[PDB]
């Protein structure tokens, strides 16, 4: 899962959480990206089993929701680590965005346990299990 | 901003320089098993970055180049320590560290070093720079 | 204009795929140029830093600036060739000599030299000179 | 001859002109280069036979003064071409330094003839025969 794919899935999820499949043209508008690039990327996400197309548009799958939650956990876990070692809370977020999605899963899991199985990031936002 | 492929170049160049010899494009290409044209091209990017100087006698590593080698080694070894401390086998820790160590900012690596108690050696018993 | 001859080859190889409607994959570029994938990956990231390519999921795509710098080197090579033939150098030797420095000449010089030579359309080998 | 080598020779000649061999340490000072790079480079200036090292210091040879005057000629012949095509002469001087040293000899000669065998660059500096 790339950070860009992360943006798509969060966007798609906002619509699904509102009762609607995500339309290509709206993802396009909301993200500021060509409709054809959005179409191409949606097919890619469908091939990975993270979304599924229905009559009213794109819907995130259970595996899609898992990938979202996993990347949220990676972002916020690193953040806690960076804040512990003495980086300011906002700079921690920006740094974490640069490589959180690249860190092997084992490391995120062991960091989570190592940090106390922390329920929240330094910005008060929840950390999935 | 130093890739692991750049690291390999720098270490190869440094081997030749440490014996009093410019690193020849052709020998670099043979040591890394890559094409002389690719070496010539990458070397000019390493020059733009202030890490080497290309001269008549071949390529020489600069002070910033040497520093950059040392920074990556520290990053690699400091991360290994954190990984072992969170319960990862040291061989797996080494392999994992190589996948992202060169991407971590200088700020994170220095602060993490201090956070771990200024370790002097990585779990393989190899020295961590200051 | 800060674009090497080797970079030029990369960009012409990337453009061939892109002209055809697909992204240039790291390993296709590598095989076409007869070099190592790791070298192509490394060089591609430098070309992305210069804003001449964009690496996407599909592969590598040339940016507008990339296309622009391909044309600018072609213009530089061929405008210089014309100067060299007009001052008495044989065209094959002109081609070879031009390659030794064409890529180092700043934009201003090539555009002014183009005007000075009367805005020529084709080099002495009969190939087109971009504007 | 490279332009970096050319700096070395212009610095070394200045000391030789006042009547002394240039010291490795003074060369470094003047050029803002580390002494161990200057030592290494002078010894290759010696292997190319453009300088000769002695107890009082490095001295530029007939060959060394020759290579200076050649690069000078190239620089100034190129400047005239550039001013002829409409480039400001201050811009022409700086632009010329980016490639004057890399231009094959035969082009400089054909350009010199083509330009009328000029005796001055656009700034009035004389052009070596
Ligand atoms: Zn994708
Ligand atoms: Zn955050
Ligand atoms: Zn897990
Ligand atoms: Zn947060
Ligand atoms: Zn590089
Ligand atoms: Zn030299
Ligand atoms: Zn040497
Ligand atoms: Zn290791
Ligand atoms: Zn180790
Ligand atoms: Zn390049
Ligand atoms: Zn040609
Ligand atoms: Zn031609
Ligand atoms: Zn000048
Ligand atoms: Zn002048």
């Amino acid at each position: 899962l790339s950070r860009r794919e992360f943006s798509y899935l969060l966007t798609i999820k906002r619509y699904n959480d509102s009762g609607e499949g995500a339309k290509i043209n709206r993802i396009a508008k909301d993200l500021k990206i060509a409709p054809s690039s959005v179409f191409e990327e949606v097919s890619h996400l469908e091939e990975k089993g993270l979304v599924k197309k229905k009559e009213d548009g794109v819907w995130i799958t259970n595996n899609g929701t898992r990938s979202i939650n996993y990347l949220i956990k990676a972002h916020r876990v690193i953040e806690i680590l960076l804040v512990n070692i003495g980086i300011d809370k906002q700079t921690a977020c920006e740094y974490s965005k640069q490589f959180d999605y690249l860190i092997p899963e084992e490391i995120i899991d062991k960091l989570y346990n190592y940090l106390g199985k922390p329920s929240y990031c330094p910005h008060g936002l929840e950390i999935p299990l």
